[PDB]
C-alpha cells in the first residue's frame, strides 16, 4: 500500500546495509545471506524500491531506520506449529510508529498511526488462531514459577508433573491445562527502550494464548520486593490493550500514551 511495503529477508538485509542504519534487531532474526549487492538491485529498481539513480525510496528508508534505531519497541515472538518462523516488531523512533512483521522468508514493513492502545491489538494477535476470549475467574501465580513451568513443557515434561510443580488447584486445573496444551498458538510480547545511554528491556513479557478454552492473556505485575506476579485473565481486546499499555509503563520512559 501507500504506507506499507513487502520484501524478502535478503532484500531487507541489503537495504539495511546500503543505508547504514545498523543491523536488524535479533527478534526478527535477519541472517546475513558484491555478486549479490548489485544482483538484487535489479529487482529493487524494478519494484520501485530504488530509483534508476540507485537511491532508496525516501521513507522506505525511514522505516528501516526506525526499526533499526528504535527508541521504543515491542518484540513479538509468535509461535505456531514447528517449522514456522513468524516474528514481529512494533518500532517507534521520534514519533512515527513502524510495524515489522517477518513470515518465512518474507518481511512486511508498515507505518501506523498509533495514538490508541487498542490500535495495536490486531497486530499482536495476527499470528494466532482467532479464538474468542475465554471465560473464567482471574488467578495469579509467581511469574518465575510460570516461566519455569513453561520451559519444562517445551522440554517434554509430562503435563501432570508441571501442574503439581505449580500447585494448581482443581478450580483452575482445566484452565492451566489449556494454557500448556500442545495444540496452542501464542505470542510473547517484550517491551524495551533506549534512554540516558541505556538499553532497558522488560524482564517479564505479556503472553496472548489461543487455547481450547479460548484466548487467554497473561500479564505481569511487580511486587515491592521486586518479584513479579503473572495474572491469568480472559484475553479480550481491552485486557490486551491494557496489558501492553501497563507493560510499557513499567519502563523508565513510561507508557506510550
Amino acid at each position: 500500500g501507500p504506507n506499507a511495503v513487502e520484501l524478502t529477508t535478503d532484500q531487507a538485509w541489503c537495504l539495511a546495509d546500503v543505508l547504514g542504519a545498523g543491523s536488524y534487531p535479533w527478534v526478527l532474526a535477519i541472517t546475513p545471506p558484491s555478486a549479490f549487492l548489485a544482483a538484487q538491485s535489479a529487482e529493487l529498481t524494478r519494484m520501485g524500491v530504488v530509483n534508476s539513480a540507485g537511491a532508496v525510496d525516501p521513507r522506505v528508508a525511514q522505516w528501516i531506520t526506525t526499526v533499526c534505531r528504535a527508541t521504543q519497541w515491542l518484540d513479538l515472538r509468535f509461535v505456531s506449529g514447528p517449522g514456522d518462523l513468524l516474528r514481529g516488531m512494533v518500532a517507534r523512533r521520534s514519533e512515527e510508529t513502524v510495524v515489522a512483521l517477518r513470515n518465512a522468508q518474507l518481511v512486511t514493513f508498515t507505518a501506523m498511526d498509533i495514538g490508541h492502545q487498542h490500535a495495536l491489538v490486531p497486530v499482536l494477535t495476527a499470528g494466532l488462531s482467532g479464538r474468542k476470549p475465554a471465560r473464567f475467574d482471574d488467578f495469579a501465580l509467581p511469574a518465575a514459577a510460570g516461566a519455569r513451568a513453561d520451559e519444562q513443557i517445551r522440554n517434554g515434561a509430562p503435563l501432570a508433573e508441571v501442574l503439581e510443580f505449580l500447585g494448581v488447584p482443581p478450580s483452575a486445573r482445566p484452565l492451566v491445562e489449556s494454557v500448556f496444551d500442545g495444540r496452542r498458538t501464542y505470542v510473547e510480547i517484550v517491551a524495551g527502550e533506549h534512554r540516558d545511554g541505556h538499553r532497558v528491556t522488560t524482564e517479564v513479557g505479556v503472553s496472548i494464548i489461543d487455547t481450547p478454552h479460548g484466548r487467554i492473556l497473561v500479564h505481569p505485575t511487580k511486587a515491592f520486593d521486586g518479584e513479579w506476579i503473572s495474572t491469568f485473565t480472559p484475553g479480550s481486546a481491552d485486557a490486551i490493550a491494557m496489558a501492553v499499555e501497563r507493560l510499557t509503563a513499567s519502563l523508565p520512559s513510561g507508557s506510550w500514551f
